[PDB]
């Protein structure tokens, strides 16, 4: 059911196709909260039919943008638009003529899963951890069986909630997540994307830490063509680790499936002691 908009005579036939347009009337716009790769992303609320006020994360595009760079942005809520799970960041909507230019996302109040873990450093208990990893590999099995690729997973495209929910994130256009096939022969798959999440499952038990620290890129793909693999950060069980390896097979055929993934990780925080095996 996922159609690319870059498979399109137009490009803002494909944004009016899978976003709702709002009324600016209806966003308020709070504090800022980053600047996005466009224009500052801020954070408000938006007022629907009677529902209290959604808090929003806004999406900004600055002005005085080239055509092009608005259908760029807007690519992210044509492809974003299409998905509906619960670890994969709800759209709830875009202001694409008329207004300032927006994508109107729910927020997640504990931002990225790499600077929300490096400031809460050793305070997340295994299964909590797991338990955050299980929501991003429910986030992908989805996508995948969706049909899309993430292409760019990492810890800092994931983002937390006051509930400590992880959902899937950043879906516009990091070689160290990236897997080898698609560094070298751009083969880009739902496998290239499970070798992504291992070097997630990894930033996370580290809490958040640089995958192969201040390895250049260089250094860390003869690293890998040499069999090198990241190691059980502190305190990581010893089959949570191995499920890394499995993701960082390098026949990408031999990786998990999103879905086994799902279901190892349930076992563990069903049987938390057998993450030893």
């Amino acid at each position: 059911t996922y159609i690319d908009p870059e498979t399109y005579e137009d490009p803002n036939r494909a944004v009016h196709q899978f976003a709702k347009e709002l009324d600016a009337s209806c966003i308020k716009i709070e504090r800022v909260i980053g600047a996005g790769e466009f224009g500052e992303v801020c954070s408000g609320r938006l007022k629907l039919p009677r529902k209290r006020d959604v808090a929003v994360a806004i999406k900004t595009l600055k002005v005085g943008y080239t055509e092009k760079q608005r259908r760029d942005f807007l690519c992210e809520a044509s492809i974003m638009g299409q998905f509906d799970h619960p670890n994969v960041v709800h759209l709830e909507g875009v202001v694409t003529r008329g207004k300032p230019v927006m994508i109107v996302i729910e927020f997640m109040e504990n931002g990225a899963l790499d600077a929300f873990l490096r400031k809460h450093d050793g305070q997340f208990t295994v299964i909590q951890l797991v338990g955050m990893l299980r929501g991003i590999a429910a986030g992908m099995r989805y996508l995948a069986d969706m049909g899309y690729v993430h292409r760019d997973l990492a810890a800092r495209n994931i983002l937390v909630n006051s509930n400590l929910v992880c959902k899937v994130s950043d879906f516009g256009l990091p070689v160290r997540w990236t897997a080898p096939e698609a560094i070298q022969y751009r083969k880009f798959t739902s496998a290239s994307d499970v070798w992504s999440y291992g070097i997630v499952m990894w930033e996370v038990m580290s809490y958040g830490e640089r995958p192969y620290w201040d390895m250049s890129n260089q250094d860390v793909i003869k690293a890998i063509e040499e069999g090198y693999r990241l190691p059980a950060p502190m305190d990581c069980p010893a089959g949570l680790h191995q499920l890394m390896l499995d993701c960082w097979q390098k026949e990408r055929a031999e990786r998990p499936k999103f879905e086994q993934i799902v279901g190892i990780l349930d076992k563990m925080i069903r049987n938390p002691n057998s993450a030893h095996h």
